[PDB]
């Protein structure tokens, strides 16, 4: 696996995230966008922030893509997350929806 | 190939490269160490933040670890370089000497 394997849109989350880049975060994200993650749904771009905030703040975590699969407007990453919380580390498929060039769901499973 | 694979000090100053940070990228080096990079030597930290800065200016570059050996106090690093540069992408090994939970040494050829 490479970066070069992942949509631009899907690296740039990844770049973001691992970065503590909240405005390239912010500008990843449809305007309508969804994330569903730990037992939660967050719909519209200010409570996406308001959930990458508080997962930060939580663990200190560290997601790193290991391998990749895009199938249509869906990409696949599997990534080991580490950090401050009980089981550290855990690898985890993230689900991307891609429509207009942004990202309009996101599921972390 | 997996972040793990590398000492922390390595991983150290891919992250602070890639989020161009500064300051981690300074605590990353022993103060008297070298760089020995693109036809040219640096040593001391001066030197080295001097070398960092340019590059980044002259080409925007990312450099993406592939995979690693460690051996003694060396960790050898190959990466892909991508960026604003002739002939880019390029693959490039970075060979790193550790002394004492810095780097003492980084070589790229």
């Amino acid at each position: 696996f490479q970066s070069m394997d992942l949509p631009d849109i899907v690296n740039m989350y990844f770049d973001a995230d691992s970065c503590n880049d909240t405005d390239a975060l912010s500008e990843t994200f449809a305007p309508d966008a969804v994330v569903e993650d730990e037992g939660a749904r967050h719909q519209g771009v200010v409570a996406i922030l308001r959930w990458w905030v508080a997962a930060k703040k939580a663990a200190s975590y560290v997601a790193e893509p290991l391998e990749s699969t895009v199938d249509g407007d869906k990409a696949l990453v599997r990534a080991k997350v580490s950090g401050r919380f009980p089981g550290s580390p855990v690898t985890l498929t993230y689900s991307f929806t891609i429509k207009d060039g942004r990202i309009a769901r996101l599921e972390i499973q």
